[PDB]
């Protein structure tokens, strides 16, 4: 773009670190501030890196012929930023992409999409749902996913099995490596400011999300159905961390 | 090109961020002042960046064997200019790319395309218009789809359904990223100006532009017709802005 | 070629911008000149950009029942220069490329092919010809289309259409991006002087073209055909430039 | 990412190999200690280089009619540490990567996964697991593989053979270059610790891994059946490696 | 090559154009004087670009049931030399490559072949011929095409075609850019000076040729038939430019 | 990996060439110095160039009805170090890759592969053995090919052949290059030295091997039946190179 | 292979053209003197640039029913040394590639080989022999193909032709560009010499080559049938070029 059209500072950065041990979250909060003579506004370029937790294990069974998984679903990063603050957010990326493909017709799906939330002037959202995915190499199933005779089959690891509901889950690593050991949100996001504000600091509302589910799985004594509610539990890891503009510096 | 045959300043920049509430369409002017001593006129590159929200919500249904759909199905951007000034747009990108397949015939045809309106010495407009999507993983619906029994199977989830007409609609994450959550524009234009004009100030009309359909959907006791009626509600967030080319700076 | 071997100055530039509000034909004649000490002779790197419009309307229509399509099939840039002139055209990018192909066969064939007439030491002249289009998703039908029955199917939106033929034409957006809101020859050429010529001024004449097409179509009672008669109208923008190699500009 | 959105000090490194001769796994922790200005914590970029060993060997048989297969199936790198430490683990190449298909279905599966582990603010972890493997150039056999008649193929150099069951097992190069003769782990993270800490003296714990596996096969006197214990065997070698960031210097 | 095997000047230039108005032959010498200390002999790196018009047009025609087609064949560039002088061709490119393919068999033919004539110490050569061409979109046809009803297929707009013989020849533009506009050779070669040469001079005779072909054409009263008689014609642009390279300077 | 996180002297080079004539084995061990200040520890980066031959030729042949052929099948180059010396070997390139394909199932197989045997802290080695090659174009034969009637078909010219069976043999050249006229092995490995080492010197084992094999064919009257023994006959080419870290240098 | 174990003088060159009339054998021996302090030894990258005639045309024939075709069928490079000299040649480009393909079967193969003969520490010499073509576009054929009726079909025109035989061969153009109009070699080899070597001087052996073969064709009364004698005539032409490493400069 630059090109086609003919045409040919110190910044400081840092990082803020914590863990939510309860949930196991993992949080990263790396930026850096940008300060440029010609452009009319302050800059601070906010990197959305870390990991949020898979955490695919049985909390619970109803004994050997009822059990139920509890994994995630959907992630999520949402910098919301209360709006009584002038704090402007500029660009973020990724942005949504058109989507492509050719024509019998064939295009490419990721099992974890990487969508973003239509933003505004305060709050810039991500949500890094769950598309679909393969068991047993057999159909790229989804939460949809239903039979009249078998149920669900999104982890079903034996259709006419004879193991225990709590043993016979589908492995955690024959599937993805986002929900056997975690998905790792890595996003960025600008947030500009007025070169002439008074008060150079607000506050920075991290939000980490993410959608488990209840995922109770029995043996109708011929296979094993299984029913999924979305959104049965869902774990928030909110945190406020101010910024001092006038140093440019942002701390816990 | 330039190698082809051999052959082998200070510039200002600055941001102007804007948000219209009611209509929730995301505004971003971002600007660069080009000078140059070799070239005989001004320049100011203008960048088109920002975002136009989807909107994807029912808007209102008529209890639940009728509801209908407010759904984005064109979106553009014309930086327009009044004929009585005299600043001149002299290259903008993108620009209208020839097509191209390969001969069975096959070739890419995106989602959202992005065509560009033919235009003036005062006014340029592009028209990022819906071409398909698919539903169900089954055809490349688009806008004029249409069927005797069926009806329009733009967003119709069940073909043959039994919930609510404001419940038994596509999932919006199942579609695309740009009417679920926004379309970002990312476009680009540049504006140059005499060098010995006497006025070093003109008046920039940014026009976002979006068209929301209404697409009522109704069970006809065997299946779900719908129909689409194309511009049913526009919504256009005009904005004027002033530059000062002596002081090589833009404000709102 | 250069390392295959194993072998390993100020420029002014400018832009002229000018409008044909009749025929709204963008003009765009950037530029840069070029002196080098070791060349012998001067140099001019002349840039083709800009846009011709497309005008893709339905000039007039003879009834509900026969109606008449004004559309482009062939733009045309041609950079002459009277012979009298001792301006020298050096080199012109493009360059006819040869075409290539696998061998069942198969090749790449553009919509709008950009072809360059044999040029001479005065005139250079390209011919974005219109090579064909595929409508309906069947068949990339060209300008030599016709059948006995349905006649020509270069526009035709339905075969056994019941609309009005002023309504019933195919959608221009549907169609490629090139006719509906114009095409942007984007194209360059070098033409060099003599380093001790006696006049360092001569005269550029910028003729962007067109050949805008008839394509009366009417309904035979049965479905809808249609012809088309070249070069019915065509539309030039002929414009001279004149230089100044002493003072190294171009105006007006 | 940095390019979209506009926007455009000495290291200490050092070397520390150590060898385990009972359990043959290589060692290699190769690292460089970062400090910026800017930046308001340390830093300390750790390589996990090195190799472990395959020792794809015969521990041991019962007679000519029964041999077990002592072969590795998963390899590991957790540098872990104390919670009572305050060192922080910042960020960790490879990051879990979303998984990608085309849809008829393809993908890619190498045999040799690159799993992370959830990690946290303490404890960093790999998991290198054997996939599948394809032998006799027949299916990708895992070590879930087992039939009723000739059990699991997972290395069955013969299914009707005639040899002894330690002479007739398949050739380790005719598999992957891992089991054979070791996977080389080439891994990273890094480690960041607070500018004002009172002690710049952590401890790292680097603990490599493996999974043998002990495949025990004999002759059913039609065929040789196996079976495989998962985890029968694990070989961990713990290390402690003192840092001195006032020094920045890491040492045995 | 260079760093497979671990390893790591002021230049004169210009160019000189002449055209042949019977002909219609462009003419292009661009080059570059080059010495170097470490060099023991004198460079000259001569740049053979320009263009040879194609002139595909119907120069005699008998009556309308029988025409001829001057169209050409065998374009050549042969910047030939004396014997009697020392100047010596180093190094030329293009050089012929060796053919590659896939194995069923599968590859890929240019249209106009670029030959490289076995050169000397003395002539250096090419030879661009033709090599096949589609038309109908039916098979590559070539020179030697010939079938006994329909006779050479090589331009035959129509097989039982009606029309006049000098007015049912196939479009110049459907087939190849090279016949209808002429072709344009970029080609180049390297002549090298002995750095004690007592005459710094010597005569570099540039030959542009082309081999035009009569195409007679005529209706058998049920198809076209045509002929083409190989080197009916042959025009040739004969030039001879001295050097100086004590000056470091060619001209005309 | 490094990008990824964020993040952002003398070397003595030199050559040692030697040739075993008996057995004709070039050798190459291009070499060079690295010292780091920041590095705590000394450097030597060894590259393993050079080539060992192919001798594919009939060493002898038991008459014109039975046949050998000494062919080799592996050229190992074992960089080996005493036990007692303290010079550690830190990284060594190339490093066995997980292996990949995609799923019917399809995947890459070159015909000489490049293992790395499990090395150690003291000892480094290669073993080029031969995967699959194929004759006749009809299927990737390997040495463990044997049939029945035709026996092994690694070499065999033809199948029901009538020539002398030393002359009956397939022409090295229709094979690949490695048999026929050598392999080149190019690898490399980095040895560390301690910085405060008392004897900055070591000895550099370089053991350049073979494995030749033995291939006896015979015509059974009816088709030619060959057999091949593995590890036939080996040729060993040891060499020790000392090396002098205070100077940084190191000679035969 | 340098970065991935994480690591980050005047040249004096020349030129020499000697061409052997008799044969039409161009020759180019350019090179480059390299000195290094770091390096112990002297180097001298010589390249072997230039080319060999391919002199495809009727040495002589029998009547017009049995004529014989000279056409080479293998070049040569053997950049000899006597072993009395110690000119040590290090490395030589290209090095043999090991073969690649993917398993059906499929792979490339090129037409002219280029095969490098098992070299020594004085001798380096290359083979260009050719593989296989493919003639009318039907089947590749070789050096070895034969038919019992066709005979050999390497340049048979026309299999059932009544032409003369000298004028019934395959027209040279229609096979590939190496036999008609020669084949260009471009090769390298660089030697290296002792830093404290006595006598800075050793004698250059270029020796080029080539393989006639005859083709005798003539007509068995049904079809045209070939034999082809490999090794008919060769036609070396030797050529010693001597250095002088004390003044860094090769001459003839």
């Amino acid at each position: 773009a630059d090109s086609d059209i003919n045409i040919k500072t110190t910044v400081k950065t840092g990082d803020l670190v914590t863990y939510d041990k309860e949930n196991g979250m993992h949080k990263k909060v790396f930026y850096s501030f940008i300060d440029d003579k010609n452009h009319n506004k302050k800059l601070l370029v906010i990197r959305t890196k870390g990991t949020i937790a898979g955490q695919y294990r049985v909390y619970s069974e109803e004994g050997a012929n009822k059990s139920g998984l509890a994994w995630p679903s959907a992630f999520k990063v949402q910098l919301q930023l209360p709006d009584n603050e002038v704090a402007q957010i500029s660009d973020y990326y990724p942005r949504n992409s058109i989507d492509t493909k050719e024509y019998t017709l064939k295009y490419v799906q990721p099992d974890f999409k990487t969508i973003l939330e239509s933003p505004t002037d305060k709050k810039v959202g991500w949500k890094v749902i769950f598309n679909n995915m393969v068991n047993q190499n057999w159909g790229p199933y989804d939460r949809d996913s239903w039979n009249p005779v078998y149920g669900n089959q999104l982890f079903m690891k034996t259709r006419n099995g004879s193991m225990k509901a709590a043993d016979n889950f589908l492995d955690p690593n024959k599937a993805s490596s986002l929900l056997s050991s975690g998905f790792s949100p890595d996003f960025a996001t600008v947030i500009t400011m007025d070169r002439k504000a008074s008060k150079q600091q607000t506050n920075i509302d991290v939000i980490y999300e993410r959608v488990r589910d209840d995922y109770q799985l029995h043996w109708t004594s011929t296979n094993w159905k299984g029913t999924n509610t979305k959104d049965k539990w869902t774990d928030r890891s909110s945190e406020r961390y101010k910024i001092d503009w006038e140093k440019e510096e942002m701390t816990n």
